[PDB]
């Protein structure tokens, strides 16, 4: 049994959700008051993402002897930091099914964050040779746009890209680009909406010329980007299509959902002859993303899965499934269980879970709810009425994202690129891995030979007067409206219709696809378009409160979608307990 190797449709599989949806969308309860207990606990953690493994490993770092059971729904531990892999050449290729990698984090990384991460093993400074920083510049290869026929006319693929990106892997030197002119020069645009693109960067203006810096603030805050395009610098609707998908990746959201504000702070063009006032490398990548660290907490919690210690040996250590949920074993994770009942009692906590469609009950001392936060009210018997409404209003953005192993890249090389941007297309970010070699594991190098592919699809609903809840539940439903077929039918669509130039097939050159599918994908971000800044974090801080002898986590707790957050969010969760 061993959930990684799997391909196809992946993310919230089949058989993840339905126990839970049959309480959030049938109000179906599943209560176990009238069951034995059969089996006590320390601490019960609900949820075994990084934010539930964490509270399991800082709670034993507190309480070294202490018996702990992680609750998880999905089949393999995780949550959104999950290991993929390939078989391709008689060698196996790794990805990430979900968390990318740790975003800035001497910058951004707490001192908890940081001790966890050194007693793992995990020293930041060895992905500066782990990471293949001059791999792609090296052969030449640079970013691109893609232009789909139905939204400019024609399909057409423009490389050369020299874009800056928040988290970006490329030094700004090697970016292999070309100048705005050149490069906008061949956008499949009329020349007046090239020279209007070319103008944003060549010569820009005070398009808010007379306003206060604190008034632009103000006003740019409360301004969409799209907004801001068309109606401060006079782009016109066909030009800011280039735009519209840019912010998808990194904010599940496009440019008509992302603040004007939070455009500027993201390095976005338009803004720099307001005056308005004042990086780390994207290395931090483990062959498996994130789901590394996700493994060697697993690892050292539960030291029978799998052998070795530190973050070489995690890369191609073999994990045995059937070692995670061994009874009289200090520390448990039991997979395929829904947790539907979290309730206070004597001083400890009953929390019910179904696995395989059965009920069962479970005592602990101690319990942290890990998982989703809106699930939280589902299962949390305690909760009042305020706190419940504030957990419910943590939407989370569903995201897909998806691997594609092929059987060379011939027609990269050829094309010239590593990485492309679509504007309006479901994939918006389409790239070759990041070449990461670790411990053992080597990234694919020969052209000639197989690679993995990463690609992010977010299910937007671009232009349509939605708030950012809306457009996320929105998201969710066209999802749970599309097949695997449908899913795939679009990879391969996209694929053909951007390499097919160079004489990729896909029938033929396409060996692999695995899909990720995270209905339930990034926290919900408090966004200046449609929120309040102080009643959000009202909000928040309500939602988070301990009840009784249960706290809740989840990187949810925080309104911020980070690994950190996770393990931020675990700890507080902990030393509150
Ligand atoms: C596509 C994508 C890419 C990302 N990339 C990055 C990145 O590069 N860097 C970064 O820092 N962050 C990234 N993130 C953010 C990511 O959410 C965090 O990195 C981290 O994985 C979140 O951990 P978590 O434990 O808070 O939540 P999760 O990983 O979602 O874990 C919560 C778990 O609880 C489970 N659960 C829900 N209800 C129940 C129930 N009733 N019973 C039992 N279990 C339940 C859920 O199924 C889930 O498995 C990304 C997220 C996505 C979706
Ligand atoms: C294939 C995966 C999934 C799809 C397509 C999907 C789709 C949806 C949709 C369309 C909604 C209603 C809109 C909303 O309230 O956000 C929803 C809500 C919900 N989802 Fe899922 N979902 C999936 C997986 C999951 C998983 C893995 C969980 C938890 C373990 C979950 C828990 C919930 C809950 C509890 C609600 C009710 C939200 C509330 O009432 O606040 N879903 N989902």
């Amino acid at each position: 049994y061993y959930p990684p190797a799997l391909t196809g449709l992946r993310g919230s599989h089949p058989g993840a959700f339905e126990v839970a949806h049959q309480m959030g969308w049938e109000k179906k309860t599943f209560d176990v008051d009238h069951l034995p207990i059969e089996e006590e606990y320390d601490l019960v953690v609900v949820g075994g993402g990084i934010s539930g493994l964490a509270a399991a490993w800082f709670y034993r770092e507190r309480h070294p002897a202490a018996r702990i059971l992680v609750i998880e729904n999905h089949d393999d531990f995780g949550g959104h930091a999950k290991r993929n892999e390939f078989q391709a050449g008689g060698r196996t290729i790794l990805g990430y099914g979900g968390s990318e990698s740790l975003q800035s984090p001497n910058a951004l990384y707490s001192e908890d964050a940081k001790h966890l991460l050194k007693r793992l093993g995990v020293e930041l400074k060895r992905f500066e040779t782990a990471f293949d920083t001059d791999f792609y510049p090296g052969l030449g290869l640079s970013r691109a746009v893609f232009f789909d026929k139905a939204s400019f006319g024609v399909d057409k693929l423009v490389s050369g890209d020299p874009t800056p990106m928040v988290a970006d892997e490329v030094p700004r030197d090697r970016l292999n680009a070309r100048s705005w002119r050149a490069f906008i020069g061949d956008f499949p645009l009329s020349r007046e909406d090239r020279e209007a693109l070319i103008a944003l960067y060549e010569s820009p203006r005070d398009y808010l010329a007379g306003k206060s810096v604190e008034e632009k603030e103000t006003y740019l805050a409360k301004t969409s980007y799209r907004d801001y395009l068309l109606k401060n610098v006079g782009l016109s609707e066909t030009s800011v299509k280039y735009f519209q998908g840019r912010s998808n990746d990194f904010s599940a959201l496009g440019a008509d959902a992302l603040p004007a504000a939070d455009a500027y702070a993201a390095g976005f063009p338009g803004f720099d002859a307001l005056g308005l006032p004042q990086d780390e490398p994207y290395i931090y990548h483990f062959p498996d993303g994130n789901a590394s660290l996700a493994r060697l907490m697993v690892r050292d919690l539960i030291p029978a899965v799998a052998p070795g210690r530190g973050m070489e040996d995690i890369v191609m250590a073999r994990f045995d499934y059937s070692k995670l949920d061994l009874a009289g074993h200090p520390v448990r994770l039991r997979l395929n269980s829904t947790a539907v009942s979290v309730r206070n009692r004597a001083g400890g906590v009953d929390v019910g879970y179904s696995r395989a469609g059965r009920l069962h009950r479970v005592r602990g001392k101690h319990c942290v709810m890990a998982c989703y936060n809106m699930m939280v009210p589902y299962l949390l018997r305690d909760l009042s009425e305020e706190q419940a409404h504030a957990l419910s209003q943590n939407v989370k953005f569903p995201l897909v994202a998806t691997k594609v192993l092929l059987r060379n890249w011939q027609a990269w090389k050829t094309l010239g690129i590593h990485e492309i941007y679509a504007p309006t297309l479901p994939y918006s970010r389409i790239k070759l891995d990041f070449p990461v070699d670790l411990g053992s594991y080597r990234h694919p190098r020969d052209p000639r030979q197989p690679i993995g592919v990463h690609m992010v699809y977010v299910p937007t609903t671009p232009n349509a007067g939605m708030d950012a809840r809306t457009q996320a539940r929105v998201g969710r439903s066209k999802l749970y409206a599309m097949s695997f077929e449908q899913l795939e039918k679009d990879i391969r669509d996209q694929l053909q219709a951007m390499l097919g130039p160079a004489g990729f097939d896909h029938r033929r050159d396409i060996t692999g696809i695995t899909v990720n599918r995270w209905s339930h994908g990034y926290s919900y971000f408090m966004n200046t378009l449609y929120d309040d800044e102080a009643e959000s974090e009202a909000l928040m801080e309500l939602a988070r409160s301990k009840v009784g002898n249960v706290a809740i986590a989840n990187s949810d707790a925080a309104w911020d979608a980070y690994a950190h957050a996770a393990i931020d969010q675990a700890v507080r969760a902990v030393r509150e307990l």
